[PDB]
């Protein structure tokens, strides 16, 4: 019944393996990783792989690739402050 189970920022690299898998699964998922990975400049969660060989149009902008993850890319920004 009465469970509460937190989750640590930490834990966000879990969450974007998943999400970068659950791509072709939910659109919404789709839009969020889309807006994350041109926000962050990055592919995939940990990596441009993730997709196999065509990531989506966040992965790249203005003609160019992002060769940068987005647990890391994430990480970069939360730390900081």
């Amino acid at each position: 019944g009465s469970n509460e189970k937190p989750k640590v920022k930490k834990h966000i690299t879990s969450a974007l393996k998943k999400l970068v898998d659950k791509y072709r699964n939910d659109e919404h998922v789709r839009k969020v990783f889309d807006e994350i990975q041109q926000k962050l400049h990055c592919c995939g969660a940990d990596s441009p792989k993730d997709y196999g060989e065509n990531p989506p149009t966040s992965c790249s902008k203005d003609g160019v690739q992002f060769t940068e993850g987005c647990i890391k890319k994430v990480s970069d920004l939360s730390k900081a402050h």
